[PDB]
């Protein structure tokens, strides 16, 4: 499923779509 809110994304190097966007190393 999509990543939950608060997940630290690593820039754009990952095949996992975040529910929101990358905010200060996070995912909304």
């Amino acid at each position: 499923k999509c990543l939950p809110p608060g997940k630290p994304c690593y820039g754009a190097t990952q095949k996992i779509p975040c529910c929101g966007v990358c905010s200060h190393n996070k995912c909304t």
